[PDB]
């Protein structure tokens, strides 16, 4: 599994370039893997993964929240693929052949996919929540290794740990800004993702700094 | 919405001078594309713009947003920036990340699409179970724009049915995923065709083919 440095990837959710390189290199001596998601690749272009990859030397996990037919998917992660992420988030509500196509580009490529499974927000209650167990065990079944799940609902994460095993990697977003604590996630998650609580504060090296202190015992 | 011969364009090409030169040659048909990820992340959000310099057509962005609240305003006010007319987002994610859509549309004054049922074989799975659920949540939220599969006009039909005839109802999964251009248009208003059209040897042929199959129905 890929070695997230102290446990702690950023979500870079900044929509411009200045903005975005300028919080990044502040964090860089803290973590090494940084999610880049729409809002910022959708406001730079994919170029953007590029220049992170020049500047910093991060690992980028790009997060496509993939969730169309296989054939469209194939083409998001061959065109997320050539800019030069080194993984990809995918839905898994949209079924198991559209997971598979993901898997099936990610091993042509080199690559890896991570499985979103409950997701954080409290939309996710209505629908996702009832699927996630099924959608996680279809994971397992397919041969993922990655996953993604909810920060907010410790029990819920705990469920999806169960299901995908140890020896699985599973990361978790909400923390801070929707209520997540640091700590408490990484209970069940390899690593925690962080965004607004890093990359609008004051000092974004210093939140990241606090972050890290607060779980030291778990590095 | 006003779409010219009930024919939306999905343009999936993913290298702009291909995309640019079909579209081209089918201009005649349509004045409705659809533009999804397969070309903006190849080429850029400002092929948006590119489309409508050349060919005034309106433009549908194919997102499928289906992320938390606070990043579905992020991705839909992107999307308006670069110039999408309207732009399709997930239902399954829950009624919040559909508001969040419909807010910043209302903002920018722009048209949110509700897919409700997806078309493909996986849909089964889950999204199927959800789909008649995920369609009343677009009428408590007030939506009047939405996407069904053509794949399974019974589930086309059902969908027509709780949103009402008021509604807007678009439709993908005709021609190369088995569905028929006549049969979705008993329920649907328009709909989406993409390899049928820009694989075809002649693209203009396979336009013009499909709307000859319709030609009743316009
Ligand atoms: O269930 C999920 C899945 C996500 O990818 N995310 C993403 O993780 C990040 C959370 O950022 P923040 O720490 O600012 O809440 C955002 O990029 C969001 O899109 C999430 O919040 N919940
Ligand atoms: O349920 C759905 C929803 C979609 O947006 N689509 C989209 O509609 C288009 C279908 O293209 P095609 O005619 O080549 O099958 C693709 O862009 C696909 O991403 C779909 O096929 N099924």
């Amino acid at each position: 599994v890929m070695d997230v440095m102290n446990r702690l990837i950023l979500a870079m959710d900044l929509m411009n370039r200045d903005d975005a390189l300028r919080v990044t290199g502040e964090v860089r001596e803290y973590i090494d893997t940084v999610k880049i998601g729409y809002p910022l690749v959708l406001s730079e272009g994919m170029d953007i993964i590029a220049e992170f990859r020049k500047r910093f030397g991060c690992r980028i996990i790009a997060d496509a929240k993939v969730a169309d037919i296989p054939e469209t998917n194939e083409k998001i992660c061959r065109a997320t693929f050539k800019a030069g992420a080194d993984a990809i988030i995918v839905h898994g509500f949209p079924g198991a052949d559209s997971v598979r196509a993901c898997l099936n580009v990610a091993e042509e490529m080199g690559r890896e996919v991570f499985l979103l499974t409950e997701m954080s927000h409290p939309g996710a209650e209505m629908f996702i929540q009832g699927a996630a167990d099924e959608i996680a065990r279809m994971g397992v079944d397919l041969g993922v290794k990655n996953y993604v799940g909810p920060s907010t609902r410790p029990e819920r994460l705990s469920r999806l740990r169960e299901i995908i095993g140890q020896d699985s990697f599973l990361i978790s977003p909400g923390v801070g800004a929707q209520g997540g604590d640091p700590g408490e996630t990484l209970r069940f998650a390899d690593a925690i993702i962080v965004g607004r609580s890093i990359y609008l504060a004051d000092n974004p090296a210093a939140a990241a700094a606090g972050i890290i202190e607060s779980i030291k015992d778990l590095l």
